[PDB]
């Protein structure tokens, strides 16, 4: 029992054993972490219901980040059974299918612009005043998830791109606000990973390629890798560390163009 022995995380955003979001879950656990879970939807409830009870966990709650209600609801029930959390880890993202597939110029409509920044970049700051209370409460720190697309431009990344950097930039801004109360916040921007949104995005195999052939270690980086980072960020081995954006892309953002 570890690193984070009697320690608390929520973790948002579970889809399948595959999620980012699933490989973070892996990892605390692992080093003694007790775990609870949203869902956005009915239908994932059951399977989010499953992944819990494999962290040994009992807690899973309505979070549809689109709605403030649920937000408010998801912690007022979590402090019926936690009185303080450690950690909350946000890795949740969603644009309209169309912004993604196309001309840049052409595709991002008002709606679709709306959409991504809402459940991409807001949804984590509305998280991280809803959590305000049960953090402080230990000192707990706050963590999401975001990608390069938004300091360099990737293919039909398009929007996603725009949400990125507004969350990245709330990163930074979360963590001024919240500092003074010793609670942290920091992103991991990680490499490209085949999850079920990453299909979906219809550029992915090529960045996949793209990584595995230019970036220093010359392969993609895991959700273990990733969870293992996420693990450091949110532990006391991270005390001095806050509003950082650690890569998790074995060095590919550090590339100018590879040897051909
Ligand atoms: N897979 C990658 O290559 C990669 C790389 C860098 C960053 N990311 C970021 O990592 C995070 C995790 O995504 P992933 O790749 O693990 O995909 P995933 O499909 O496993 O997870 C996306 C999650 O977002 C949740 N979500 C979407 N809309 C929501 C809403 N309205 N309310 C609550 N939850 C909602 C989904 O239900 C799902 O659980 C996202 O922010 C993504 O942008 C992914
Ligand atoms: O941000 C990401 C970056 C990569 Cl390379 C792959 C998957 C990503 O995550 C998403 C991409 C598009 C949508 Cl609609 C939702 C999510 Cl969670």
């Amino acid at each position: 029992q570890g690193l984070l022995a009697g320690k608390r995380f929520l973790i948002a955003g579970v889809a399948s054993k595959l999620s980012i979001a699933y490989g973070i879950a892996q990892a605390l656990h692992r080093e003694g972490a007790e775990l609870a879970f949203t869902y956005p939807n009915e239908k994932l409830k059951k399977r989010v219901d499953e992944f819990a009870e494999q962290f040994g966990s009992k807690l899973v709650f309505p979070c549809d980040v689109a709605v403030d209600a649920e937000i408010d609801n998801a912690f007022a029930e979590l402090a019926k059974h936690w009185d303080g959390v450690d950690g909350v880890v946000h890795s949740i993202g969603f644009a309209p299918a169309h912004t993604l597939d196309g001309d840049f110029t052409d595709v991002t409509d008002r709606d679709g612009f709306k959409i991504a920044h809402d459940i991409s970049a807001y949804s984590f700051v509305a998280m991280a005043r809803a959590a305000k209370p049960l953090l402080q409460a230990r000192q707990g720190c706050l963590l999401t998830l975001t990608y390069q697309g938004s300091e360099r431009v990737m293919p039909n990344y398009n929007v996603m791109g725009m949400a990125k950097a507004s969350l990245e930039a709330g990163v930074r801004y979360l963590a001024s606000s919240l500092g003074v109360d010793g609670i942290r916040v920091n992103a991991i921007s990680a490499g490209p990973i085949r999850t079920l949104a990453a299909s979906g995005i219809k550029s992915f195999r090529k960045m996949l390629d793209a990584n595995e052939k230019v970036a220093p270690l010359k392969r993609n980086v895991t959700i273990e890798e990733v969870g293992n980072a996420a693990l450091f960020l949110c532990s006391p081995w991270a005390s001095g560390i806050t509003g950082e954006i650690l890569y998790v892309d074995a060095g590919f953002n550090t590339v100018g163009m590879s040897q051909s």
